[PDB]
C-alpha cells in the first residue's frame, strides 16, 4: 500500500499530543520506518515572532529526513486566536473556511514518500473545524487510524471513557494511551487499578504511552 | 406525582456541582419548591476530623427544612481515598459493594417529603461505582432528570460535546450548564461564540448556569 496514517488526538489540550507524536516518530524512524509529523491546523500561534509552535517542532524533526521542508509544507491553517479552529477561522479569515477535502489530499500525498504519516489534531475530538465537521470527522475522512492521548491526572478515567464511547461508536481503528509524566506515582495508586480492571473487560485496552512504543508502531502499521 | 429528582453530574471533578446544586436548591426553596440536597456517594472525606465535605454542606442547608437530618440520612457510601468510588470501595470496604438498588430506594423515599430531590454524583458520568455500573447508569436507574455542570475554561467545548454525545445516546432528559465563575471574561471571547452557534443548531442548548436558575427549576419540575 502507500504509507499508513495515524491521527493523534487527546482528551484535552496540553495532554501531550506533540510530545508523544515526536517520541513515536523518533522511535519509528530509528526502526527504519520513515515517518513524517504534520500539524495541519494550529491555533494560538504567531509565526512572525515565535518559532516554537507544534509545526516548528515537527519541522525540525522532519528536516532530519528532508532538508527542503518548510513550515507551509506541514501546516496549512494557522491562527493567532487561542480557541477552536472554527472560531479562529471565522474571526481571522472569514473568507477561507477550512477545507478538509483539500487537507485530505495534502496529507495523503505524503503517503507516497513516507512509511507513516502522523497527523496531530487540535483541541479534541469534538472541537469544531468547520460548521459541519469536528476533528473526529476530519480523522474519519482521512481514513487514518487514531491514537488518543490522555492526561495522567485524576479525571483520566472519566475522560478516557467519554472518548472511548465516542470512538467505539464510529468506524475507525483506535487506541487510547496515557501520557504518564515523570514524577507521577499518584497515577499508579489512584487510576491504574481501574485501568487494569477495564482492560480485563475490554477488547481494546487503554495503554500507557511510555510502555507502548513498539505496540503503537505495530498498531499504526498493521494491515491495509 | 411524588417529588421530582434531578441528578447533578459534571464534566470534571471540581467543575462546580456542589456550588450550583446549593444555588439551585436555595432558589427553589425561596420559590416555595421544597428541595433537599443529597450526596449518596462521596470520596476523599474524613468525617472524624473534617465537617466540610459536600454532604456536610448539604446537611447545613437541609437542616433549614428539617432539624432532625443527620449526615447518614443524606450520604451513604463514604470513603477516604481520593479516587473513583469503585476503587475506594474495593480498597476500604471490600465486603460492601455499592448497592444502587438500595440507593434508588433511599433517594426515592425523599420524593414523599420534598417537591425536588437533588442528587450530586461524583467523578463524572463514566466514573465506575460498581463493576457493572457508572454514574450515568445510576442516574438512569433513578429515572432522574440530569443536570451536567461544565467548567468555564478553554476545553469546555470539547468536554460539553463529549458528554452531550453520551447523554443523547441514552434515554433521559438532560441539560448541560456552564458554571461561569466571577472574573472570567475570556469565556465570552473564546468559547461563547461556539456555544451560540451550537445552540442555533441543537434542539437541546447548552446554557450558562448563572443565567438559568428559573429555566433549570422549570426543567427539574416539568411533567411526570
Ligand atoms: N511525558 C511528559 N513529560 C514531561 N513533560 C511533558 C510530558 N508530556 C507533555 N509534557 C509537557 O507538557 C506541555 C504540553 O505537552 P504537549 O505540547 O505535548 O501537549 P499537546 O497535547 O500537544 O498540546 P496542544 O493541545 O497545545 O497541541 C509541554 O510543555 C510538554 O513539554
Ligand atoms: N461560580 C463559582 N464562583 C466561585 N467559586 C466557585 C464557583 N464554582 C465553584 N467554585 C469553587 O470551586 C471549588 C470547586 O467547586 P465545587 O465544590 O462546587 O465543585 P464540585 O464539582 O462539586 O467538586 P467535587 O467533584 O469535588 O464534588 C470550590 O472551592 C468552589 O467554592
Ligand atoms: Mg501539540
Ligand atoms: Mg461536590
Amino acid at each position: 500500500f502507500q504509507g499508513h496514517m495515524l491521527f493523534i488526538s487527546a482528551t484535552n489540550t496540553n495532554a501531550g499530543k506533540t510530545t508523544c507524536a515526536r517520541l513515536l516518530a523518533q522511535y519509528c524512524n530509528a526502526c527504519g520506518v520513515k515517518t513524517i509529523l504534520l500539524k495541519p491546523i494550529e491555533t494560538g500561534v504567531n509565526d512572525a515572532i515565535n518559532h516554537s509552535s507544534d509545526a516548528h517542532l515537527f519541522l525540525q524533526d522532519n528536516r532530519l529526513l528532508d532538508r527542503s521542508l518548510t513550515l507551509k509544507d506541514i501546516s496549512f491553517y494557522r491562527y493567532h486566536k487561542v480557541s477552536a479552529p472554527l472560531i479562529a477561522q471565522q474571526e481571522e479569515d472569514p473568507n477561507a473556511p477550512i477545507d478538509t477535502d483539500n487537507l485530505t489530499q495534502r496529507l495523503h500525498n505524503f503517503t507516497k514518500t513516507y512509511d507513516l504519516v502522523i497527523v496531530e489534531g487540535a483541541g479534541g475530538l469534538c472541537v469544531p473545524i468547520t460548521l459541519e465537521e469536528n476533528m473526529l470527522d476530519f480523522a474519519l475522512k482521512l481514513k487514518a487510524k487514531m491514537l488518543l492521548i490522555s492526561h495522567d491526572n485524576l479525571g483520566l478515567i472519566n475522560d478516557c471513557l467519554l472518548n472511548d464511547f465516542l470512538l467505539k461508536s464510529h468506524q475507525l481503528d483506535y487506541k487510547i494511551a496515557i501520557n504518564l509524566k515523570g514524577n507521577n506515582t499518584a497515577f499508579h495508586s489512584i487510576s491504574l487499578p481501574y485501568i487494569e480492571l477495564f482492560n480485563t473487560r475490554s477488547n481494546n485496552p487503554i495503554v500507557i504511552f511510555q510502555q507502548s512504543l513498539k505496540v503503537l508502531m505495530s498498531f499504526a502499521l498493521k494491515g491495509s
